[PDB]
């Protein structure tokens, strides 16, 4: 039903996009050591944020290595080309790990932003059911991105109504709670919210591409577009919310985060 069943393949074009997943899993899972080792430094109130891309990580990652699997069992060289077999690739199982990852991602945001109580527990049901609401129509968007290219951008139009809203909630929750954190963050803060709409637009390109570029290349793009998206909203987004928690517990006072800053 998707375009990555339509192509033969070059072995330059499916050895790439190979290595593109499994560089891929080298990373969520280094970066899965990493949020271990440091999530000790991190003062019991904010702790559960490390805790949370310590799931983003490991999450992508099967997507992830599912996807590197599925696709060498998908396709074999056959005269000259990497062809299709008995199996299928597809992209639809980033799709229902994005309803997972995403809660996480917002709510470990939410954790820095110092939000407890009655507002973290409404904000985040807003903030699920609006990326949720994002993720399951561009889901059903991209499922006729073979058959239908006007269901992808209307679905793709649907889709989008959400991320700009679930964008608008984020937004405001950082603007209005900018003034309660400590340590420097509250200017960290704002280059959160923009290191992650960057990542976050990256996505709709690599969604379009059957509408723009519906060749072998295309396919190839895609994928390339959604490791730099991956690296940047799980990982690379990751690590900038996990300085944040720890620059807090030391100002509150938690002394391994103290040891740990002042170490380096
Ligand atoms: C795993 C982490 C994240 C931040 C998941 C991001 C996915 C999106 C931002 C998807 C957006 C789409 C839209 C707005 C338009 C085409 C339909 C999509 C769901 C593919
Ligand atoms: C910010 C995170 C960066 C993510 C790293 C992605 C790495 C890909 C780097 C560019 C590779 C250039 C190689 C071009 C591939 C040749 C295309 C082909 O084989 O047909
Ligand atoms: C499967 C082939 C090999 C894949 C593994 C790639 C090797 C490891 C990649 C680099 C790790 C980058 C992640 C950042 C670690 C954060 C800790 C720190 O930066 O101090
Ligand atoms: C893969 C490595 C196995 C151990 C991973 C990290 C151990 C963390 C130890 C700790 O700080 O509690
Ligand atoms: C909640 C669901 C939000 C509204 C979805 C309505 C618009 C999408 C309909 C496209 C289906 C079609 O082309 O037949
Ligand atoms: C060229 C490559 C671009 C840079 C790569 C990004 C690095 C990992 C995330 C850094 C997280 C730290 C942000 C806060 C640092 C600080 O305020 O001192
Ligand atoms: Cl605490
Ligand atoms: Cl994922």
């Amino acid at each position: 039903k998707n375009i990555e069943s339509l192509f033969d393949y070059s072995a330059g074009q499916f050895e790439f996009i190979d290595h593109l997943l499994t560089m891929g899993v080298g990373v969520h899972f280094a970066a899965l050591i990493f949020f271990l080792v440091v999530s000790q430094f991190v003062a019991p109130k904010y702790r559960i944020a490390t805790a949370l891309s310590c799931i983003v990580m490991v999450s992508a990652g099967l997507i992830l290595n599912s996807q590197a699997v599925m696709w060498t069992d998908a396709y074999a060289y056959v005269d000259g080309s990497y062809q299709l077999q008995d199996l299928t690739f597809s992209n639809g199982y980033r799709y229902v790990n994005w309803m997972a990852t995403i809660p996480c991602l917002l709510l470990q945001l939410l954790i820095v932003l110092n939000l407890k109580g009655k507002e973290l527990f409404s904000t985040a049901t807003w903030l699920i059911l609006a990326a949720w609401g994002m993720i399951i129509t561009g889901y059903v968007g991209q499922l006729y991105e073979v058959d239908d290219i006007a269901q992808l951008m209307i679905w793709g139009a649907v889709s989008t109504a959400f991320f700009v809203v679930m964008n608008w909630i984020v937004g405001t929750k950082i603007f209005k709670n900018r003034a309660t954190m400590l340590g420097g963050t509250d200017s960290t803060i704002t280059k959160v919210f923009w290191l992650m709409m960057f990542a976050w637009t990256l996505y709709p390109i690599a969604y379009l591409v059957p509408a723009f570029m519906n060749n072998a290349d295309g396919v190839v793009l895609r994928q390339l577009l959604f490791t730099i998206a991956d690296i940047s909203s799980k990982v690379i987004y990751g690590l900038m919310i996990t300085y944040i928690a720890i620059q807090q517990s030391a100002a509150a006072g938690y002394v391994p985060a103290q040891q740990a800053l002042g170490r380096i």
